[PDB]
């Protein structure tokens, strides 16, 4: 029951109010932080939660987590 | 407007994807914070006692909103 277990279709279907955290923590869990002095959204973030929504639309029955490969 | 992370009922954050309370839980914790991790972004030892506290939280006040656990 962890985000690395969650399916794209989940994800997509996600109240909206989650989606953003659970991009991030998929696209920044076990990363170096490189967002400066506060957590924040960031530019990398804009462009890329954009991208992890259609890719998991493409792919709904592929995991999350495997945006990242 | 009400659609942004930060507008997140209690009820709503029960009624959550299991797989999705803990990022969301952390990112109430954490978002506008100072950040005092190491080298990369985990989970510590005071998530790991607040988290569940926020769960409760919601359980009991179903009405509020998941950011007034910070109140």
């Amino acid at each position: 029951e962890s985000a690395k277990d969650m399916t794209c279709q989940e994800f997509i279907d996600l109240n909206p109010k989650a989606m953003t955290p659970v991009a991030w923590w998929m696209l920044h869990e076990e990363t170096v932080y490189k967002g400066g002095d506060t957590v924040t959204l960031n530019e990398t973030d804009l462009t890329q939660i954009p991208k992890v929504i259609e890719y998991c639309k493409k792919n709904p029955q592929k995991n999350l987590y495997t945006f990242k490969n």
